[PDB]
């Protein structure tokens, strides 16, 4: 044993008769932890060994590659991704082949001249026949392809395709794995799910034809993305939970799942404070860098490149001492800089992404003013650390006792909110986002008035003890409400203590509240003009 | 009323005894269950939350109290909540005793004050005293 | 997934070989390999029993077993050791009624105190055969090829049983080769082992994960300690004796489970494991330890409410062995007596610090106080008239002077020379202050309020290990008769 | 010089705003143990000398915290200041073994600063006063 090529009789054998008979009675039958690859089958290592004589060192000797048990077929065509239209294409097809219930493997000839069409159309290459070809080899290292009589084919120079004469010489019969191909046979959801994973990703806009062209129109013709997993609304405890179930990291939460799709997580910190946007269902979800001056890498990057193609993506949310779920797909509509604090506790620059949710992917299912809002988008960056500074965060703590400004230096502050608030003001077609996010200006114009206290001078009295992350219990607030017009300036707006916030949310004497704060909100403004 | 719902011939308002009466036989009875469903454990009883409403009139039963308004709302409740001292969630009964009355302003406190840890020691106590004054 | 149904009858037609228990019909099966094999038709167990199937223990190993033998009672110990000494000296298996009984009858009398030794065999000679220790053969085969169980066995019986160790039980019996230096050195864990979980122990040792007091699968008790928060620890200061919180969760305590089995233990002056998990930090069997006192005294539990507690007053050991025990320990106890040493009396929940007061009764003035500096006179000259004082008598520091001085400093620094301190208090809501003697107790200082100081942190530092301590000690001492003078008047 | 246990005028050599030169070194070890893949215990909770010096350079025996309510100037028996230099951002947490992330307390603002009441607020302002600190230095 000194065995080698007296094997491939043993694997052809194998092939023969099958892997029940196999056992009937050559032996073995025990569990394998560690297999045979060949041609895009599985075959029990010590087993081959064993008939090879009578016909893992040793067959890994002999030149054959031996392979622990392959990762799911979902996460593998998962994994296919851009370093590219090439891979998802021939995938594509073959999924359609199968669910067809075509044979396994198929001639190149056939192959060629059936996906290239497909690849000119779909794919956005010139020469499809040659568009074949890459994909038609590359996905055999990406364990999603065999290509039998791989030895007589000769590779290219620079790399590995094979050449297009070699091909057309020998022509080779090439599919898919042998279980995957049993798996899409037996379970039309894995088919239907690989198939709208490919699908957004790649193909989001699914242009007409698609499906109709592919083997996939009776599959997926009503939604395609019905059959992706997780549902909206599953509920794991751990982010590991989440992990164990569909896979990714569970480093921060701007990340692929096994799918390859796009999951943004956020985990709310505290009470009283949630990703949402006021008044609106809209997200305002922050960066994805954790320490310094984020940059567009990593998670932001993937942020960018969903934005400008107009692709949904999952997000993920954990209310404070609450569980995770899957709540809603969504859409990047915005994209800003703000100023906030890292895990080292220090002021930076931060991307804050504006989300809105949508029903599915699919793009006819998304409500109008989500449409309206990526039509406006332009996908650049708005950067608002120009109208404040970290000073004016109420997480950044100080005397401030720096000479250059006092507290009312406050008028820098509002100046700013009055630019922009005027700015806004003149805008025609006005988005949501537009309406509904909040200047950070305008607020910390009102903290530096009200200095940790109640500005309403009915106020009854509240406490001068801060929360456990060392704010004052206040709330700066509209008393003209932004959904009815009122506009997001600091003489618009009025800290309260939560006591007169319910006063004024729904109280008895509600009205008049709003009218008496309205007063005393321009008032105090006023005072620090002069 | 009981509850608030509507705006005292029959019985006195320290009648308040007769609701803490039946939280206590209700949660001795959800005590004993033996596999208790997430309804058992969270949904809250009505009788308890009307024996705290009845104990403090319209007023805040945090003793450090910064101060309240006496406002009602537009349905003409107390700006108060009745919350436990110690959460259902981490077993708490659901009864007076366990109980207490906070406006907005000590709700937060207790939810997250930087003191919260202390004021949970003194609203436990608070609680029980106060629930004991009622019955003598 | 009854579909398991399938899986046992394809155990059957293959074998063992080929497919915690699961019974049917009369069958054992391997219970999480029969959960693996219906999947293809951790949380196995439940998924079985939640089919209609009954579920079965693993047979308890022979230290665990070992460690069942307990009083509801020295007959069954006295043949178990027997019978070890015997396989570890190469006797046969099985042995006749007929030598069994006289010779182990004079060990019985010997040690087992009952009058008719030939008698006494009879009980265990039966009864142990219910206690699945009548020897087996794999405990013999055990025995005989593992000699670390012989002697872990016989260590757990002679710590339990036999802790005090007569001359001449090694030989009697056959154990004396065996047991050698120190009969202890056998028994696990090793003082050191670290545990991440309580879980982890208990997958190792056995016992229960509920309670701080309670005994691991060799019999022997184990008593567990939990560091709360920072700068607090269970030793009781100047000294590496410990003080150990009681049992009961949530009200007053009381002589029951755990505290009835530190009581029974200080009863016989029997050792103990303690375990201790650091804020922050991991488990580990770092002492064993002997109860030297026992206190009631206030605190909370875990509904926040005052309440009666037991304070068990540790004192730290090499082994189990009582020749190892250094002296200080051995002469407090015999002073112990072992009778309970009460707290009310200077000593009301406020009075001290962990619950918050108006005072919102006006019945006691903050001036009041007084009744605690009474209290701590009283107990200070009863504990000074003491001829032979125990560490525990010495340093063991007396509640009524702590809440004294707390009443009268009121959170604030009574350094007369303080540089200034914050008022911000705790997480757990305290000031940031110590109360500490300025004559300290272990250089002879009573421990009274006129002889005790509130300081914050940077006094503190001053007072112990600052370049002017001395001066700073005769000026607190001076602050302290004067700030206790003047609450009298 | 640069240990806490030799007195010193200082120089000539060296100012005592050449803190640089240990606050550059602290800089260089941490960004090499930062790209340790497998990092034992020693690795991650042995403390730098040369950090620990740099905050020495810097406080002058006096508490950095600019919220203090006041500390002694007295010196210890050993002749050191009753204060101690510690991390804003805890080295178990991931916290770098460097200067600006490490500030001088005395014993009342660490005790402010473990087991305060607002410890997490005081962490933030410790964290920006640590940085500030560390780059009036380098200019
Ligand atoms: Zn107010
Ligand atoms: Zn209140
Ligand atoms: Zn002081
Ligand atoms: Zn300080």
């Amino acid at each position: 044993e000194i065995t080698r090529a007296g094997i491939l009789q043993a694997i052809a054998e194998h092939d023969r008769i099958g892997p029940e008979a196999f056992r009937a009675t050559y032996g073995f039958h025990a569990a394998t932890s560690y297999f045979l690859e060949h041609e895009g089958r599985l075959y029990d290592s010590k087993a081959i060994a064993g008939v090879a004589h009578m016909y893992v060192a040793w067959l890994r000797r002999e030149g054959f590659t031996i392979r622990e048990a392959p990762k799911t077929f979902h996460r593998r065509v998962g994994d296919v991704r851009p370093a590219a239209l090439h891979r998802p294409v021939l995938l594509l097809w073959a999924i359609g082949q199968a669910v067809a219930r075509a044979p396994r493997l198929q001639p190149w000839s056939t192959t060629r001249d059936a996906v290239a069409p497909l690849m000119e159309k779909y794919g956005q290459v010139e020469d499809g026949v040659d568009g074949v070809r890459y994909p038609f080899w590359a996905l055999v290292r990406d364990d999603l392809w065999c290509v039998e009589q791989a030895e007589e084919l000769t590779l290219t120079s620079r790399g590995r395709r094979p050449t297009l004469e070699s091909l057309n010489a020998v022509d080779p019969s090439a599919g898919l794995r042998e279980d995957d191909y049993n798996l899409l046979r037996s379970q039309p959801e894995a088919a239907a799910s690989a198939a709208a994973g490919l699908i957004a990703r790649y193909f989001h806009l699914l242009p007409a034809g698609l499906l109709e062209d592919f083997g996939l129109h009776e599959l997926l013709a009503g939604r395609w993305p019905d059959a992706l997993r997780p549902l909206l609304g599953e509920t794991f405890k751990d982010r590991d939970a989440i992990w164990r179930a569909y896979g990714g990291q569970k480093m921060a939460g701007i990340g692929c799942l096994a799918d390859g799709i796009l999951s943004a997580f956020s985990d709310d910190k505290g009470p009283y404070a949630d990703g949402r946007i006021p008044d609106t269902t809209w997200i305002a979800y922050v960066g994805d860098g954790l320490s310094g001056d984020q940059k567009l890498t990593d998670g932001n990057e993937l942020m960018a490149e969903h934005q400008a193609v107009g692709r949904a993506l999952r997000y993920w949310h954990k209310p404070f001492q609450g569980q995770w779920s899957f709540e809603t797909w969504a859409v990047i509509v915005q994209r800003r800089l703000r100023w906030g604090l890292g895990e080292d506790k220090l002021p930076r620059r931060e991307f804050l992404w504006v989300l809105a949710p949508v029903p599915s992917p699919e793009r006819e299912t998304w409500p109008p003013e989500v449409l309206e809002a990526l039509e406006a988008d332009t996908g650049e960056l708005h950067d608002d650390t120009g109208d404040y500074r970290p000073s004016d965060l109420a997480l950044t703590p100080g005397a401030p006792d720096g000479t250059e400004s006092d507290d009312e230096a406050y008028r820098r502050l509002a100046q700013k909110a009055e630019a922009n608030a005027e700015r806004r003001g003149q805008l025609k077609k006005p988005t949501v986002a537009d309406k509904y996010v909040r200047d950070p200006s305008a607020r910390g114009a009102v903290l530096k008035r009200c200095q940790k206290r109640c500005e309403n001078p009915e106020c009854a009295g509240h406490p001068t003890e801060l929360t456990k992350a060392g704010l004052p219990i206040l709330q700066v607030d509209h008393v003209n409400d932004l959904a009815k017009g009122g506009p997001d300036v600091p003489w618009n707006m009025i800290a309260l203590c939560p006591n007169c916030h319910a006063l004024k949310t729904y109280g008895a004497n509600k009205v008049r509240l709003q009218r008496l704060l309205a007063a005393t909100a321009r008032r105090l403004h006023e005072e620090k003009l002069q």
